[PDB]
């Protein structure tokens, strides 16, 4: 109908309830399930779907060998029904590429896929399932984007791109699209030193993204965007509760405008909901690998450099593999407020489980509840020995 | 369009005709069929679908090993087209959980799934395919529900929940939902001592549920609900024709307000249509196991403590496995009256057929006819030896 | 919209062109294709679909063993997209049964399935995908019907049923349904001695059915129905070109009101288009088995007891297996006349190819052309050796 | 709604971006993917789909043996969702045949399939998924058509057919269809000596087709059609940049009205966009086999007999297999101009890779961009050794 506007604030998050789980690897042991990674969830006004970057082969197929690799001509952004596994027969291809983002503006959906060699990549913006705009690499070093949904307000959908070094200063740009066309783009501003894979959500006409500083920060950079004025700023989450991975152990005081040192040249896509005392951070339990997953309520984490957890919820036990995580919300649900949601990618295979030659994942997603619900852990559930 | 109202009475049931049969296990021997249990049937104004609790694996898949277990993070309520098998590719996930119920109110469908650890479970109510309300465990002992469809009248859909001991007194509540929100809830009232897995239907603005007394009764408890006043009462079916399983042999006189003794701490979900002389009871033929299935016309079974069968129909021969059974009706069919229907779960595998390591089922469903139709038996049809 | 009326006459048939072919057995050698038999084609106002009686198992599945049998609790009438194979995932179940018919009346579709033991079978009439009417066996000896589409005119859809002996006089009835309800039924009238599996079509407010006299005729009985007056009559096709199978060799003069002797207690479902000089008969090439298939133009075959072919078209070579054949037309196609069509069931497996333990089929269908098109043969295409 | 009219001109082509890729062979190694060849892409006003000629078997199925053959009764024109593989379960059959074309006129789609023996073939024209017109062979020697989409203007859709010798003069006709009926047909006019498999596109009320001279030309014939006047003419592309295969090496000067000699009795379907200086030609890199694929900007290639490349883009490396290629455009996309697109068939198996007994393909498609995007190569991606 008309363009969606971010007119509501976030609901109070007292706990998280189970939303969707596909059990892809369990089912894929004996079904035609596509090998994937970098999944996410995104909603249309009438349906919410699972999304991911396919590797162009099934798990049981011989071409699954070598799927640990990130970029190839055989990947594609695919979407499929909520909680179903990504199968060959029920998956819909959005575009061809090894990095992506996608969001509905209220009228129709925009999907962006980046493909190419490392030094000659390009993004093609699709709108209403047709290619509309193309952007060539500007720093000639792996043009990349969010790997989770973008957000729109009155037709304008900002998207964060990064091109250049992953272990040094790079060139990040914020593009403001409307109906697939570029209205404007800015270079990154603020105090963030490195930006990659931003996880965004919107409320009260403002868009907040929690990204990944791959170069030096263990605390996460944040970009706040004003989609009306088409401007932005960046900083780091102040809290000592560090959320990247790998990372040092938590200190007693954090850093607001500088990366917290400890781990270099590595990280993981993550997210957070920054809403005053209604603030929740997600993170792997392990400080060394993508293992376990928990949510921690850290009041004023964004601005308080000494803030520590007041409540928490374990999503995946530390004995189980996790991976990327990002944010999404059903902006078309009924209600007085936006219910915060998130997904966790559960990676199986290489590099950790090297008895198999593939790398894939399943998905688990939760949304917030105003009740204080009991918790359960949500592992992938596949027994790797069954694949030998 | 508008909320459905239970304005009709039941059609005269002179016999039962075949409605749907999926042959899931036969087909699943060489197809990507999901392992399930606790199935049921539910109608929307334009289509009737099969429902069940998936185990998150196919029958032929290696993860089918251990599917005898009731609760895990890999189960989900799924629905699929009438008489098709529950396949990986044609199944739609309604919600994540190991216990459920679901019903259409005329405008849209409400689905409820309960998940969690035994002592920290929670129910999340979905309406129009979006989560709306959440309820945390109140007795911290396996919060559970119907495992068959609920029923609505002018927007109000009562649902019976039980939390607490399965072998002792528990806390049963009747929740009255409207558009996924809680209007009110009551503690169980009346003479029923234990309630579990209620099978409900509605007619002339009243909802009747035939449940399971797992603790001590071999006769079934009944809950009658008034969805307008939002009140209820309970008692037991008076008839000496006992319908739980396992159970003692039929006596000459039954009990109206007390459980009929004989078997303790066990049972099976079942149902009945209580309509004066137009009363039919369903039951396993075997008094010891979930074997065989028959329908018996027992006039005034609800109030006559000496009532015995006047007519009958064998659905499944005693040499064949049966299982859960419940009620449903197409409230949107044309006609002067509601045609009574029911389904029978046909369990294959463990614990009875222990040569295989899995437990699954197929479904058979019948609806009433005013004609006196000839009978046939409807077994699962799978030869277990084919799975070794 | 409104009920369809048979207001047109048949187009001139100068030859036949290929309409649909599913190659089910070829594809089913390595795909989840259901085992079937007794297929047919039927159109809705917006789509034409393939129909058949499933055996409730795939061809490669172990339960395919024994599918030569006609009646069991595992059969169901299924429909699927034109020219696709009947797969587990794309097939829609219309009803449960081992004998059927189905037709669209312009508003919605009626499907009838008969199930039961030989001496206690029953038909349940579905309309708009809901059961509406049920009919119990009247002669207690395999209640059976058309096995191809029925035809409607202004809401009235006659259907021919037969109950009783297949090798002696039986009780045939013509039921006139409207919206799934019985308006009236008649006992068979005219000179036909035995009727089974009628293949019907309609034109200019009259319905013609070419059936099978299993008892003694090698010439086919014909039933002409007036759907307005709801009356009918029957006779045999006069032509010496015999069309049942098995059958004696063609004589020089046929029989109009008596069965032509030669073969007893056997036959095959077939059809014909009887339209004065625009008359075409279909038949197996072999007089001994269901092998080969050809169409022969035999002017005035219905009334001329000496009529012989004036033109012909080979559909399946005598070295290839054929089987049942029946008529259907797209009554909703644009145009001044109804284009005659037909399908041929291509049976593979038992009893002829006994190296395999199953029996299944694929389908080929053609429609008429006013051009004189070149001919090609259309075999099943599967190599049985590939299934050992 | 209404018939589409070719009112726009072509967008400026500065480079090509990736549009769709199905990775059919990679996925088909362990999925129910149909064996195909002769693919193409065609758009409806609301969706663009992949099309191809099925061989009626899956790649892994035993019937894939011998699929190198061109014509059989088991082929069919099938369509499926963009970038998905052609699977047994998601493919839609358009018609039965071993040669085809198809296009949407704005209101509905016309599909044409030719089937038959070499000396008695026939084309049946389908419109709105119903057969409407039939044309019998005129030269009795493999009646054949485009093997890529046709184009319409105000309801009129010209289609080029060829019947007769492939190594000598043949009879080519241009049929002008409207709603599936023949308005008129012409014999080939102009200087082209042999025409086969025309690849067409339209702009500013004119339709241009780049075909294949199988008899003697290494330069391609071109047919320009005026769909309003229903007339046409033909010539050869003047440029010395030869685009058929096999072919001699490029000369310094080409031929405008004669075939350029060098290779006899062979070729490959190809295409070009002829638009003054905005002219791009596609061709295999290899002059000997269907290997590699590149696009070359050759200003005024159609009329300048000395024109040479000014820019280029490699699509498939010469070390990778290619095959047929053709044109298509989304005439229903928003915008001021028509964005040129094309597809490349990537043949795997026989005759080049003879370790397997089958022949199939996958598809890659690109559309033009006004940006100068970086290039990447797009191979099939399957490792043949995995099929042994
Ligand atoms: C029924 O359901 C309800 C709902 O779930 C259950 O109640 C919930 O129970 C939770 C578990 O106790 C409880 O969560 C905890 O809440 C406290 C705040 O009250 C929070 O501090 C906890 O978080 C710390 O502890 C966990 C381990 O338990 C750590 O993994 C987590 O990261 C937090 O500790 C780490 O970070 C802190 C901040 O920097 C450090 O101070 C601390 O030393 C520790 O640091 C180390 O570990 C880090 C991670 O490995 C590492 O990075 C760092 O470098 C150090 O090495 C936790 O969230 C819920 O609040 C509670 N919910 C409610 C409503 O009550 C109930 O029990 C269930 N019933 C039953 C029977 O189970
Ligand atoms: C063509 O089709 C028609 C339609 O189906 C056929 O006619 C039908 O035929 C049915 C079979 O005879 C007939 O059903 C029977 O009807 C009588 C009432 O008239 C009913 O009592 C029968 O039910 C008892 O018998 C069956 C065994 O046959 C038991 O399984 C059942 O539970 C009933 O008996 C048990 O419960 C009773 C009540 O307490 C006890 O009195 C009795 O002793 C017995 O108890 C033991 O068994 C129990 C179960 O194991 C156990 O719990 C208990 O503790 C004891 O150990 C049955 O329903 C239909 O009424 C009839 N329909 C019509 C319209 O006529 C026709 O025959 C078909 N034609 C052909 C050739 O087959
Ligand atoms: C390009 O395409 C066109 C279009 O197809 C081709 O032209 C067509 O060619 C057809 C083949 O010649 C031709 O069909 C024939 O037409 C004649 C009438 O003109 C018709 O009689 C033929 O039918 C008899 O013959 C076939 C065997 O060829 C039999 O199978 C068939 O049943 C008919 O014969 C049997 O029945 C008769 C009637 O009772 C008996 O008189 C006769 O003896 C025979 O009886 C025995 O066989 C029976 C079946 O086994 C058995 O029951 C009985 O008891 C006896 O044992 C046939 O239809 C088309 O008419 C013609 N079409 C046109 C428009 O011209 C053209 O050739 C193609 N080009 C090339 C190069 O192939
Ligand atoms: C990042 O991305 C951009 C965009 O892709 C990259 O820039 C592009 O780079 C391309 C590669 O250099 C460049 O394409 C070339 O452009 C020139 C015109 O400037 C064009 O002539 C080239 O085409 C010839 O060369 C290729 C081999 O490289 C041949 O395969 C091709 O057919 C052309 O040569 C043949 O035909 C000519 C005409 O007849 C003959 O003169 C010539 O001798 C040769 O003939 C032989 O080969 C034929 C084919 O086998 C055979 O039939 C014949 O008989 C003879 O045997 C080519 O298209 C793009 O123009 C350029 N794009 C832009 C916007 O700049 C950039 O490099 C990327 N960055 C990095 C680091 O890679
Ligand atoms: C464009 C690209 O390849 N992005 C990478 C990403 C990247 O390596 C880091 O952010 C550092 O630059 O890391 C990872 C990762 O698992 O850490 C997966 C992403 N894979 C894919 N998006 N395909
Ligand atoms: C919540 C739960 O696990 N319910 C159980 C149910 C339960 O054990 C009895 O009612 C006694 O409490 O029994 C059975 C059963 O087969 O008897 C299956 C149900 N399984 C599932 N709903 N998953
Ligand atoms: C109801 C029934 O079983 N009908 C039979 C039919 C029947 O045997 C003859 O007409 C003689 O009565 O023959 C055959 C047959 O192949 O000849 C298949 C049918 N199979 C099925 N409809 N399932
Ligand atoms: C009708 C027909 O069979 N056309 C052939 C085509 C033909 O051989 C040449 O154009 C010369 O006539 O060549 C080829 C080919 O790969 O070269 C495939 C086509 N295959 C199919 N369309 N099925
Ligand atoms: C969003 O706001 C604009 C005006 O700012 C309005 O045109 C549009 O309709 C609004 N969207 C919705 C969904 O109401
Ligand atoms: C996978 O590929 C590697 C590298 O090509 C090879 O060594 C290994 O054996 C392969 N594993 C399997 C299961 O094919
Ligand atoms: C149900 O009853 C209410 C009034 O009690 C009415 O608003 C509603 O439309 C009725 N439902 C239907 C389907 O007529
Ligand atoms: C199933 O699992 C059990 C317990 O882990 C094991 O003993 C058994 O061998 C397994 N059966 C199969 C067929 O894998
Ligand atoms: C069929 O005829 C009846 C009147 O005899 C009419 O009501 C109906 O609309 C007609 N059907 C169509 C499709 O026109
Ligand atoms: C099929 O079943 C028969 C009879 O039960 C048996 O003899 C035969 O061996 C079976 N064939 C196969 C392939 O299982
Ligand atoms: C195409 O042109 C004709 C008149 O020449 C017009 O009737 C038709 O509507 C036009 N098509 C569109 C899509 O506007
Ligand atoms: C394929 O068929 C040929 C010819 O019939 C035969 O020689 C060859 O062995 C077959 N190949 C396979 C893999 O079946
Ligand atoms: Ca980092
Ligand atoms: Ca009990
Ligand atoms: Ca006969
Ligand atoms: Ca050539």
């Amino acid at each position: 109908r008309d363009f969606n506007n971010l007119t509501k604030g976030l609901c109070t998050i007292n706990s998280w309830h189970i939303y969707g789980k596909d059990n892809a690897v369990r089912i894929g042991e004996d079904s035609d399930v596509l090998v994937t990674r970098e999944p996410y969830v995104s909603c249309d006004p009438d349906e919410c779907r699972f999304y991911a970057l396919s590797q162009g082969t099934t798990i049981r197929g011989k071409h699954s060998n070598g799927t640990i690799h990130d970029r190839s001509q055989y990947r594609a952004l695919i979407s499929w029904p909520l909680s179903s596994p990504p199968t060959v027969y029920n998956s819909r291809v959005e575009c061809i590429g090894w990095s992506s983002t996608s969001c509905h503006d209220g009228k129709t959906r925009m999907s962006i896929c980046i493909s190419g060699p490392n030094n000659n990549a390009s993004a093609v913006i699709w709108y209403n399932r047709r290619p509309v705009t193309e952007i060539n690499t500007w720093a000639r070093n792996i043009l990349r984007t969010q790997e989770s949904e973008c957000v729109c307000h009155n037709g304008v959908c900002p998207v964060v791109f990064t091109d250049g070094s992953a272990t040094g200063p790079a060139e990040t740009r914020i593009y403001y699209f409307k109906e697939g066309k570029i209205l404007k783009w800015e270079p990154l501003a603020g105090t963030a030193k490195h930006i990659e894979e931003c996880s965004c959500y919107g409320e009260r006409a403002e868009i907040t993204c929690t990204c990944r500083d791959n170069w030096q920060g263990s605390n996460r950079p944040v970009i706040r965007i004003d989609p009306v004025a088409m401007t932005h700023t960046s900083q780091y989450i102040c809290s000592p509760v560090l959320t990247d991975n790998p990372r040092p152990n938590d200190p007693t005081v954090g850093k607001c405008n500088d990366p917290y040192p400890g781990n270099n040249n590595n990280g993981v896509k993550g997210f957070s909901y920054l809403d005053g005392v209604n603030t929740w951070l997600g993170r792997t339990i392990s400080i060394a690998s993508r293992s376990g997953y928990e949510m921690l309520k850290v009041p004023n984490a964004l601005t308080d450099d000494k803030s520590k957890p007041t409540q928490g919820q374990t999503i995946v036990l530390n004995t189980d593999w996790s991976g990327y995580s990002g944010s999404f919300m059903d902006y078309w649900a009924e209600g007085e407020c936006y219910r915060a949601c998130f997904y966790v990618e559960l990676i199986r295979g290489r590099p950790k489980e090297d008895k198999v030659w593939w790398t894939s994942n399943s998905i688990v997603s939760m949304c917030s509840s105003t009740e204080f619900l009991g918790q359960w852990d949500w592992p992938d559930g596949a027994k790797i020995e069954y694949f030998l």
